[PDB]
C-alpha cells in the first residue's frame, strides 16, 4: 500500500513454494506487490501454487538440477510476466547421517541440489539483472551451515558453501546494484519437524534461548525485508533467524 | 497501514536523534506507528526533534553518561506514554587517533559514551520489557566493531564490546519475548562524511563494493526492521548494512 | 627431539605433497617425527616425493576424485606404516572466472576435487581414528572461503563448505578424540603467485596489512600445531594465516 | 633447541602468572627460551613467579589498572632484559551477574581490568615493538567474548572489546612486523572450575564435544605458538581453544 517494502513492479521467482517456508515467502512477496512464480518438482505441486497465489503469480514445475527446466521455466515466466527481479533459492533436501554410514548418493544429491542448483539458478538470472542495474539473489541456508551439526556434514557443507558462492557472487555484482545474501533459519516449524518425536522436539528446544519454534512466515518476512529496494545496502550477509541458538 | 512491520502501539526511545541516522531512525519508526521519543544533549536539541515528529512524539534531553539524567528521561516517558518497548541505542561520539597518539581521555570518553552508556540505558529498560514478555533493544553499531579500524581502536573495542554484551544479554532474556541485536552500518553519508576531503571518500569508497555511501534511511530500515513482531526470532545477531565492505 | 609439538609414531597422509604449501607441510612434519605419506596425481611425482621424504616416507600417486585409488592407497599405508593417524587434505584447484563466464566443467570439477574428495577421505580414514581414539583431520582452506573473492565463486564456495563439513565433522567425533581443523592461508608465495604480472601481485599486496606474500613454511607450521598433542582441545576451527587480509 | 618454535632473544611479559593459565604460559615460553617475566598483583606472588622461573626469568608486581607501576615494570625489564618483544595480556577478573542484579562497580571493575588495562599495556610496550620491526602482542580471550553467556554480560563485553582493539591495533601496526592475536579458552580446569559444584561442571561438560575440560598447558601451547617467529604472518586473529563448545 505505502511505498515501504514496497514489490510492486518486481518478478519473484520462489523455488519450492509448496509448503512452509517456500509458500510463506511467496505469499508474502506476493503480499508486498510482487508477482511471484513459485515452483514445485510435481505438475500437481506447480497447481496447487497457482490455486493459492491467484492473480498475483502462478506455479510452475521446476527441476532445480536439470539445466532444461531451468531455462524452459525462465523463458515462460520473462514471455508472461518480465524478466526475473528477485530470486529466492529455498528448494533443499536433507540427507541425514552420521558420516561412516553417509553413502556416496547421499552427499552427492545434496551437493546437487543444495549447492549446485543455487550456482545454476543464480548465473541463469544474473544477466538480466546485471542489465537493469537492479536485482536480489535470496538463498534460504540453515543455521546449520554456520554451527554445524552431527549426522548432517553434507547438508552442512552445501549451506555454508552457499555463503561461499554468495559473498563472492555479491563481490562480482555490488557495483551494478544487484545484492545476494542469505537468511539463515533456525529450528522452524514445519510438517517436517512436527514429525519428530517428543524427546527430539524438547531435546532441540533445549538449544534454543527463545524457547520456541520460529514460524515460517517469520523466515519470510526477513526474505520480503532483503528483497526490498530498502535492503539495496547489504550484500554478502547472512540473516540469521534462529531465536538465539547461534549468536554470530 | 497493513499489519505488515506495524509498531502502532509500541514506544520507541532512540538516542542522538538529532540528525543523520538517528533522525532517520526515529522518523521512520514513527511512520510505521511508534510513539518515539528521540534525545539530543541540549534541550534546544530536544526541542528541534520535537518539532520534526509533531504528534507522533517528543524530543528530551539525556544525558546518556550521567544515571540522574536517565532516570528522569524514563519516568517523564513512562508517564506520558508508557514504559519503553524500544530502545534504539544510537548516540556515539569518536575520538580518533593511532595507538601511539590516544590520550587516555579519548580512550575513557570512548568506552563512557560507546559502551557504558549502553549498560546502563539497556539494565534501565530491561525490567518492563522483561515483566511484558516484549521487548527490543537494537544497538546502532559500526561495521569498524567487526573489521577493526587503524585510528580507531577506542571506536571498535567500544563497538565490539557492545556486541559482546548484546549477545550476553540475548541469552539472559530470550526466553521473555526481548530480542537484542545490533545495526552495523558502513560507510553512511551523513555530515560529518561530507567534511572529508575527496581523496579520504575516494579511498573509503574503493572498499565498498556497492560503490556509495549508504544513506541513513538504509540504516532506519535495518532497524525498523528488527523493532518489528516479524523479528521476534531474531536475538543476538548483528545485521550489517555496509554495500559489501565487510563480509561475515 | 623434546617432548614438544612431537609427531614421533604418527602417521601422516598429505596430499598434493609435490610442491609449495603441500611439500612445506610434509617436510614439517617429517621434521617433528611423523612417518609421512605424501601423494600426487603422476607417478613421477610421487617418485620425486619419494625421493625428498627418504628414511621418513613415501611418495604415492592418488587421484582424489577416485574411490579405488583412495582405496589402494590406505591399504598400502595401513600395510607398511600403520593406520593413518594424521590426514591433511592439501591438494586443491583453481579454475577461475566471473560468473557468466563460468562453465559448467569448472564448477563441477572445483566441487569434486577441492570438496567431494575431502568427505571421501575424511570418511575412510575416520574409522580407524575412531577406533583408536585418536586423530586430525587438518583441511588446507583459503581465506577466499571466508571473505568470498570475485571470479573464485566456485573456489569460495568449496572451501567454504569445507568449513561447513569440518564443523559437523567435529561434533560427531570430539568426544572419540579426534579433532578437524582447518587452515586458511592468504595470498602466499607459490610458484603460481610468483607467475602474476606486478600489477596484480601490487594490487594483492595493498590489501595484506603485513605488506608481504606468506611464506608456505608459515602454512605448513599452523597445520604441525594443529596435529599436534598439544592441539587436542582445538576442533571445528578455521586458523586463518592471511597477514591481516581478513580478520574475524 | 631445535629452530622450531624457538623463543630464545625474546623477552615476554606475561600477566596475571600466578597460577593455572597464566602460570602454564610462562613455563611453556621459558621452555621454548623466552626470558620471561610473570606478574602479580603482591611483591609476595611476583616472588613466587621468581621461584618457579628461576634463571630464566623472574617474577615483578605490577598493578595493571595504574600507569605508575606499568611504567616502573617496563623501565626495570628495559634495563635488565631489554625491551619487552611478546607481551601476553592473561591478568583478568570475574564480576558475575545477570544483568538486573549487575552494579555499577561490578561493571566498571571489569572495563579497567578486563579492557583498559589492555589499552593501556599495549600502547606502552608498542613503541619498542614498532622501532624494532618486530613484535607480538597476545590476549587471553575467552569463548565468552564470542558465544556470549547470561550472567557474564560484563565479561562479555571487555573480552568482545579486547578483540576489536586487537583488529584494529594488528592493521595499525601489522607492516611493521608485529602482529597482535588473541586466544580464546574455553572451560580450562583451574582452581576456580574446580570449586563449581557437580551440577554446574556437568551442565557446562555438556555443552562440550570433546567432553572435558580443556588444561591450561594447552592455552600455553597455542600462546606459544603465536608468539613464535613462524606465527608472523598471523594476526588479528581470534584462536579458539574449547572442545568445539564454539565452532566459528
Amino acid at each position: 500500500m505505502s511505498q515501504f517494502m514496497n514489490l510492486e513492479g518486481k518478478v519473484a521467482l520462489v523455488t519450492g513454494a509448496s509448503r512452509g517456508i517456500g509458500k510463506a515467502i511467496a505469499e508474502l512477496l506476493a503480499e508486498r506487490g510482487a508477482k511471484v512464480i513459485g515452483t514445485a518438482t510435481s505438475e500437481s505441486g506447480a497447481q496447487a501454487i497457482s490455486d493459492y497465489l491467484g492473480d498475483n503469480g502462478k506455479g510452475m514445475a521446476l527441476n532445480v538440477t536439470n539445466p532444461e527446466s531451468i531455462e524452459a521455466v525462465l523463458k515462460a515466466i520473462t514471455d508472461e510476466f518480465g524478466g526475473v527481479d528477485i530470486l529466492v533459492n529455498n528448494a533443499d533436501i536433507t540427507r541425514d547421517n552420521l558420516l561412516m554410514r553417509m553413502k556416496e548418493e547421499e552427499w552427492s544429491d545434496i551437493m546437487e541440489t543444495n549447492l549446485t542448483s543455487i550456482f545454476r539458478l543464480s548465473k541463469a538470472v544474473l544477466r538480466g539483472m546485471m542489465k537493469k542495474r537492479q536485482g536480489r539473489i535470496i538463498n534460504v541456508g540453515s543455521v546449520v551451515g554456520t554451527m554445524g551439526n552431527a549426522g548432517q556434514a553434507n547438508y552442512a557443507a552445501a549451506k555454508a558453501g552457499v555463503i561461499g558462492f554468495t559473498k563472492s557472487m555479491a563481490r562480482e555484482v555490488a557495483s551494478r546494484g544487484v545484492t545476494v545474501n542469505t537468511v539463515a533459519p533456525g529450528f522452524i516449524e514445519t510438517d517436517m519437524t512436527k514429525a519428530l518425536n517428543d524427546e527430539q522436539r524438547t531435546a532441540t528446544l533445549a538449544q534454543v534461548p527463545a524457547g520456541r519454534l520460529g514460524d515460517p512466515r517469520e523466515i519470510a518476512s526477513a526474505v520480503a525485508f532483503l528483497a526490498s529496494p530498502e535492503a539495496a545496502y547489504i550484500t554478502g550477509e547472512t540473516l540469521h533467524v534462529n531465536g538465539g541458538m547461534y549468536m554470530i
